[PDB]
């Protein structure tokens, strides 16, 4: 009565990473006049590959009156303070120097401006960077983080309603001498501090704006009983409350939400993308099966039948064009999938092609055209990674693997 391993399967060579490029994120450094913000972005462009030392050097002293870095899974474009002109990060900035943390507290202090700065963008989870534990008035002092960590966090509620249990990210660092900021501090220079880097947590925390932001949706991924009706997911975009009404795609299908439960079935009021949510809903599901999709009722997520991609054979059949018919799983959808009027080729430098290939098979990748004879729910990869990442298997075994490039009327 449910579903396991989804494109799990694509368990595949490493080459995954060509077409399957990074996830695309807009990171922005709201900082003091002293703060470390651009030390600190001048070393996580040096430390992360991106720049040299002579470079980073310039940086440090440009620093008188699109740049982008890169992690496992994401690149991270910076924007600026004073859509992809909206941040889905927002780092706050702080020093711990004694002096200099004090000091924007005070009255000259952009602190309490800055606050306010990121509740002007949107931020509504801020990443707070205490910068500067190195520092002779500061020697990685359990005491005086934990100590300026308290300070921001009263403040910050105070000044800006952040509440910093689950609104705000405190993390010790060094732009300086680079403690923390790609790999964790080594137990040697600071024993207490537990967390990851700070490009560890920046290349995989889940509340990105912008995605936090974009309509609800959920691929079902189980239907098991309870109560009643359940259905479990990995959200992959927007929110999802209490009493709130969604939709189900592709059979435009309203239906109202009654509790939601987490991975230590706890009752919570709500959630947000990437978790791992359990949903528990109320109304007509005589038609709900894995596959389907929740969504937004005003901006639901597409589903179509014809479509670009493209694609990227793997095993040994040799199979031509404009009629090939095997497994499309796309998120937890499952749906036959027929190659219909193909269109190019695909060569190493992700080229193209001139000539509609003749076929593809074993060592190829292509752009081509696909129909479904049933409606299937997804988005550009491009716009929303996971519902635009399939596979594709034959009569038991796998054989491709492609992202949709283009939805098709
Ligand atoms: N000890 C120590 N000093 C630092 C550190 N980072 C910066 N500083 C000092 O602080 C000064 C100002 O840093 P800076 O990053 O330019 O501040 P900023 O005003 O936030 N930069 P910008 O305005 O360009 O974003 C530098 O001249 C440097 O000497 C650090 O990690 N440790």
């Amino acid at each position: 009565t449910e579903d396991a391993t989804d494109l799990q399967n694509e368990v595949d060579q490493e080459l995954l990473k060509d077409m399957y490029g990074k996830e695309h994120v807009n990171i922005v450094f709201i900082g003091h006049v002293d703060a470390g913000k651009s030390t600190l972005g001048g070393n996580i462009l040096f430390l992360t590959g991106m720049v040299d030392k002579r470079t980073m050097e310039k940086i440090e002293r440009e620093a008188k009156e699109r740049a982008y870095f890169e992690t496992e899974h994401r690149r991270f474009s910076l924007l600026d303070a004073p859509g992809a002109s909206q941040a889905d990060i927002g780092v706050l900035v702080i020093s711990a120097r004694r002096g200099e943390f004090e000091a924007g507290f005070e009255r000259g202090g952009q602190t309490r401006e800055h606050a306010v700065l990121a509740r002007t963008q949107g931020i509504n989870h801020l990443v707070v960077v205490i910068n500067k534990m190195d520092e002779p008035s500061v020697q990685w002092s359990e005491e005086r983080y934990k100590e300026c960590v308290d300070k921001l966090s009263m403040f910050l509620r105070r000044v800006a309603g952040y509440n910093s249990k689950t609104d705000v990210k405190y993390m010790p660092v060094s732009a300086y001498t680079g403690q923390n900021v790609k790999d964790r501090v080594d137990s040697s220079v600071c024993p207490w501090y537990q967390g990851p880097s700070l490009l560890e947590y920046l290349d995989s925390m889940t509340h990105l704006e912008r995605k936090v932001n974009a309509p609800f949706i959920m691929p079902i991924a189980s239907k098991y009983k309870d109560l009643g009706t359940i259905l479990e997911g990995k959200i992959e975009a927007g929110s999802i409350k209490k009493n709130s009404n969604v939709l189900v795609m592709p059979i435009n299908q309203t239906l109202e939400v009654t509790a939601i439960y987490d991975e230590a079935d706890e009752e919570i009021s709500s959630s947000i993308c990437g978790d791992q949510v359990r949903l528990r809903v109320r109304g007509d599901d005589s038609d709900v099966q894995t596959g389907y999709v929740l969504t937004s009722t005003k901006n639901p997520v597409h589903a179509t039948t014809r479509f670009i991609a493209q694609i990227a054979i793997l095993e040994l059949p040799s199979i031509l064009t404009t009629g090939y018919s095997c497994v499309m799983h796309i998120h937890t959808a499952v749906e036959e999938v027929s190659f219909a009027k193909l269109l190019h080729k695909l060569d190493k430098t992700n080229r193209k092609s001139k000539k509609p290939p003749m076929f593809a098979t074993k060592g190829m990748k292509i752009i081509a055209e696909l129909e479904t004879q049933t409606p299937v729910c997804m988005e550009r990869f491009e716009d929303y990674q996971y519902m635009g990442r399939f596979t594709l298997r034959d009569q038991g075994t796998t054989v491709a693997v492609g992202k949709v490039v283009k939805i098709l009327d």
